[PDB]
């Protein structure tokens, strides 16, 4: 008989490990196991989402006729590790083999590589076919290139899937419509509200348990609205296609104080644990285009984020190896400011985004990149500490997708390995793309003096102190030219102002 192990982010009835299961003799094993349980950064809503999502999946599998062994977070016998739980399961079920789908984390994959020797039983680790490229295919793709860029890989995924393909030509005569998706947005108070799902009996029980076992963890549990069933996740997909997809590209980079969601889909939490399938989501958007529900620049832009970025990050993560997390191109050692955990900062943009993170366990892409990520980059934060924050505070966070977004795209801590450019930006960018500055005590137009937006001096200081490593970068040529034409006294005053702000950070850090 088989022991079929299914992990917390593999909540799909077509997951590879269920291939060829004998429903009457095999047993599916689901275990609420948290290796980092004592890390208080993990958002309470994320933990509640994990476990509620997993308990509904166990019930769904039983309704399908499977035999399911379930261990809760609060079970007295919970061994606290996948190995310990698999050992407890072997004792009950006396299987002749273990089937499991390859995990999405370096550390968990290695642990499972040890099952065969630790238990003396056959172990079959199956390739996770929810991704379009195997590890080997992606490695061979990268070997033929020398400089990796997402856009090359995306073109290959467009051909492999057929999405928005007319034979071997892209639908509409163009591969990518990003150029049309970059304007700022004014508020639109008729934009519909996003779907929320009231907690059912199982979710309320998880919510109470999380409050009881992680009382001092980051984040609020109030107004938990995540879908936790396959059917409700699809209701969230439907809501996005009917209400927001047609305007998705229009506002893709915009930020608004009173609208935390704009036209984003808010489906990442569901795709990443298996309640939605990535290719099914793209096909839904593609259908919307042919039925006239959305324009091409919006549909292609949406699909590019999933079979382009999301599939690319997965390949980068496995190709870069376990020690990618140690990338530190600029040699930063500064710790993460405590206001990333509290929101208690006078920078209005940072305050609002961190607050939304506290309350919702979600922020949309341009806030992760250009607000909290940009600040950490400019401030010279240790990239590993930035990594820990993003992995812990967002409900769609898993290492394989978060790490290449933090190490590569946001912090440039790999020196540009995945092909992006440095996203350093001054307060002038935030003032154009958002209305955060309108109610901020600081002034985005000032770089010196007590009123000045902190991003302005920090932007120049970042460029100045990293000049040897960045001067050849084409996209920074104009900024470095402007810098070299300032007087020595102006350059000196900008760096002294930046030092004074970094000093405020260091003095607070050397409290705790
Ligand atoms: C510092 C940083 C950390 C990030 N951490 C994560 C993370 O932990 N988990 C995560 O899923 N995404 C992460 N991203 C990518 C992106 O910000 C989120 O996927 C997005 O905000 C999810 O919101 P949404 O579902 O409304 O996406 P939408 O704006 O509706 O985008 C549609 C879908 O495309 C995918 N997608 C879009 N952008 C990216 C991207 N850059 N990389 C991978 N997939 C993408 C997601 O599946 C998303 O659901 C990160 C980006 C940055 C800059
Ligand atoms: S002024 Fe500087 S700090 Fe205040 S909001 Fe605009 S960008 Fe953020």
């Amino acid at each position: 008989s088989q022991l079929v192990l299914i992990l917390g982010d593999q909540l799909s009835p077509s997951i590879a490990a269920l291939d060829g299961v004998d429903k009457k003799q095999d047993t599916i094993v689901l275990c609420e196991v948290m290796a980092e349980a004592s890390y208080v950064g993990h958002h309470k809503k994320k933990i509640a989402f994990w476990f509620s999502a997993m308990r509904h999946f166990a019930e769904e599998l039983r309704g399908e006729g499977y035999r399911v062994r379930y261990t809760r977070i609060d079970d007295a016998d919970n061994a606290g590790s996948f190995t310990g739980e698999v050992k407890r399961a072997i004792d009950d079920l006396t299987p002749s083999r273990i089937c499991v789908t390859e995990p999405g984390e370096w550390r968990v994959r290695s642990e499972m590589d040890g099952f065969a020797g630790a238990f003396g039983i056959q172990v079959d680790i199956r390739s996770d076919r929810r991704f379009l490229s195997s590890h080997g295919e992606f490695r061979n793709w990268a070997a033929g290139r020398k400089s990796l860029t997402m856009e090359y890989f995306y073109r290959e995924m467009r051909r492999k899937t057929g999405l928005l393909m007319n034979g071997e030509q892209p639908v509409g005569g163009r591969w990518n419509f990003d150029a049309e998706n970059r304007q700022p947005a004014r508020p639109d108070l008729l934009r519909p509200k996003h779907p929320v799902f009231a907690p059912d009996k199982i979710t309320k029980e998880v919510i109470d348990t999380v409050e009881r076992l992680f009382p001092d963890n980051f984040g609020k549990l109030e107004n938990f609205g995540f879908a936790v069933t396959r059917t409700d996740a699809e209701r969230a997909l439907s809501a996005f296609i009917d209400d927001f997809l047609c305007n998705f590209g229009a506002t893709q980079d915009a930020m608004l104080q009173d609208d935390p969601n704009l036209n984003h889909s808010l489906l990442s939490f569901y795709i990443n644990c298996g309640l939605l399938d990535a290719l099914d989501v793209c096909k839904a958007a593609e259908r919307a285009y042919h039925e006239g529900g959305a324009p091409l620049n919006a549909v292609e832009g949406f699909i590019r984020q999933i079979i382009g970025w999301r599939e690319y990050m997965r390949g980068i993560y496995w190709l870069a190896g376990p020690d990618y997390v140690d990338s530190n191109f600029f040699e930063n050692d500064r710790s993460l400011p405590v206001f990333y955990w509290t929101g208690k900062t006078h920078m209005n943009c940072m305050a609002k985004v961190i607050t939304e993170t506290i309350e919702n366990a979600y922020a949309h892409h341009i806030q992760r990149l250009m607000i909290t990520g940009n600040f950490a980059l400019l401030a010279g934060i240790d990239p590993k500490a930035v990594h820990r924050w993003y992995l812990e505070v967002y409900a769609d966070a898993y290492e394989w997708v978060e790490l290449p977004n933090v190490i590569g795209m946001s912090q440039f801590a790999d020196g540009g390995f995945l092909g992006t450019k440095p996203y350093a930006a001054s307060g002038n960018y935030i003032n154009r793309m958002s209305d955060y500055c309108d109610t901020c005590r600081y002034d985005p137009k000032e770089r010196l003096g007590d009123n000045a937006c902190p991003f302005n001096a920090l932007y120049w200081d970042f460029l100045a102190r990293n000049r040897e490593k960045l001067k050849s970068n084409h996209r920074l040529a104009q900024p470095y030219a402007t810098w070299a034409r300032m007087s020595e006294d102006v350059r000196h005053d900008l760096r002294a102002k930046a030092a004074a702000f970094l000093r405020k950070l260091d003095a607070a850090a050397l409290e705790h």
